[PDB]
RNA sequence: CCACAGAUCCCACCCGGGUUGAUGAACGA
């Protein structure tokens, strides 16, 4: 026990080289040795003026280096007791502490800015800086190791990434890394048929791929201080590798971007709304042809992703177009809007086809190609799902008790599944219109996606930067339910 | 596959040239 008298709240515990039964335990205020083996505490330093946050021992004997409050790393003798050296990095708060030991006797100095500062032991001089290598909001850099024997460091933080830089035989070179959002995501969609990669956009600002093989790889788009945050997005894998698959709505922008997800990068063309307004919906044709972009000043553009250009525009809503979409043949457009309007449009003309009028504001949409059903979310707090050949409401779903936050069809067209600021998660069998299945989370569902295979079905929540995997164990009865809704934890971290 | 480097190239500024010559131009105290 370290007694307040003998020493401050416990910092780190180490053990230098050839130091045998011997324990060094770092306080806030001093540096203790005892000998594990008799109990004995067989040193004591004076105490240290500043506050000590981090301890590392150093390639040498005697020796170990301690970070303070200050931007202070105190060389420490700890057989004599005494400082031997001190290095000021001026107004830094120190979190991690690495010598490097290939052969040049640097020092690495993690920051809780996010700064990581390399210092020529030898020469006396800083060697160099990177700036903001992880953000300082989750703790900057948590840790951050030179491996053994190498030109290597390895760093970290709270932000959800594993990086690596080297040094060439010279500033350090980035080499790679490995992370995810460091927020949670606001958006996803499965990128292909054969439940390779995942889209994903989160309020970090982010857009990522994530495979959904064992690997685990994963990858950010290349932007190549970034785009706002995504506020709609569509990817369709038709035409990767030849043009731009991916659309993507920024907040409070009155252009859409694209990617490419073959060399995961921003792509050449921007579309713009035409009518001043922000970009609020967008939308892909099957065959990759067509890019839809929805205004929140009412209009709708049609956008060639192969060569950029403006092909067709619409007007038909006074407000927002809050969804998008197009049948596999290209054939009908459909759309909605916060002003209740549903607009049927013929693709290949440009003849207003017909118009439907909801009695509350629409926030989005999602159609089903293989069986040409679109549903609705309504602020009323209801699913409406149309028949676009009939242009008619052919179902509508009462049964949330708060704003929906998104749904999804089944691949077959049998269910919808549909998530609430209620926190449920309930199937919906169209053939009845009633709630077979609800299910009640602690971590509310932001989105919910079927994969193209009905196998999987992922969903992404208020808190936590990943994604969740369900498997549909249904590939059922049609009996409703009530309060006999399961109240399920989200999948386990360690699975897999 | 991207990333980043590389050097080149310009490219335009920038400087000097330069209004007290840029150019190329085949010898014979």
């Amino acid at each position: 026990t370290v007694t307040e008298i003998q020493g401050g709240e416990i910092v780190s515990l180490q053990h230098l080289a050839t130091y045998l039964n011997k324990l060094t335990v770092v306080t806030k205020s001093n540096v203790l040795l005892f000998n594990v083996r008799t109990g004995k505490l067989v040193f004591t330093s004076n105490e240290f003026p500043d506050q000590i946050t981090t301890a590392e021992p150093a390639p040498v004997l005697d020796i170990i280096a301690l970070g303070t409050v200050t931007g202070e790393v105190i060389m420490f003798n700890m057989r004599k007791g005494k400082r031997i050296r001190t290095i000021k990095i001026p107004q830094s708060r120190i979190s991690s502490l690495s010598f490097r030991t290939d052969g040049s006797s640097h020092l690495s100095v993690g920051t809780s800015s996010g700064d990581l500062i390399f210092y020529d032991l030898d020469r006396r001089s800083r060697i160099h800086v990177l700036k903001n290598i992880h953000r300082e909001s989750y703790g900057g850099v948590t840790q951050a190791t030179f491996l053994n024997g190498q030109p290597i460091i390895v760093t970290s933080g709270g932000d959800n990434s594993l990086k690596e830089y080297v040094f060439d035989p010279q500033p350090p070179r980035y080499l790679r890394s490995r992370g995810g959002h460091s927020q949670p995501p606001s958006y996803i969609a499965f990128a292909d048929s054969q439940s390779h990669f995942m889209l994903s956009a989160s309020k970090d600002r982010s857009l990522w791929s994530f495979s959904l093989r064992k690997d685990a790889q994963s990858q950010e788009m290349s932007q190549r201080s970034k785009f706002p945050e995504i506020v709609a997005l569509a990817i369709e894998n038709a035409r990767i590798g030849e043009w731009e698959n991916i659309i993507t709505a920024h907040k409070d922008e009155k252009f859409a971007r694209t990617w490419d997800m073959r060399n995961k990068r921003v792509g050449r063309w921007t579309f713009d709304t035409t009518d001043d307004g922000f970009v609020k919906s967008v939308a892909m044709s099957q065959c990759g042809n067509f890019g839809f972009i929805g205004s929140s000043n009412g209009s709708i553009t049609i956008y060639n992703m192969q060569s950029g250009i403006l092909r067709k525009k619409y007007k038909l809503h006074k407000r927002a177009v809050t969804g998008i979409s197009l049948d596999g043949m290209n054939r009908k457009m459909v759309s909605c809007g916060l002003d209740g309007i549903v607009g049927f449009y013929d693709f290949n003309k440009s003849t207003l086809l017909g118009k439907l009028k909801l009695d509350a504001p629409i926030t989005a949409m999602v159609y089903h190609r293989s069986s040409d059903l679109f549903a609705l979310a309504l602020d009323d707090l209801s699913i409406v799902v149309i028949d676009a050949v009939t242009q008619r409401v052919v179902r509508q779903l009462w049964g949330h008790s708060n704003r929906i936050t998104a749904f999804d069809f089944s691949p077959e067209g049998r269910w919808i599944v549909s998530a609430s600021l209620d926190s449920t998660i309930r199937t919906w069998d169209l053939p009845t219109g009633g709630c077979i299945d609800g299910i009640i989370v602690d971590n509310v569902a932001t989105n919910v996606k079927f994969s193209p295979n009905g196998d999987l079905l992922a969903t992404t929540h208020v808190t936590g930067n990943g994604i969740c995997i369900w498997t549909n164990r249904a590939q059922s009865t049609r009996t409703i339910d009530e309060s006999e809704f399961a109240r399920m934890a989200l999948p386990s971290t360690s699975v897999r």
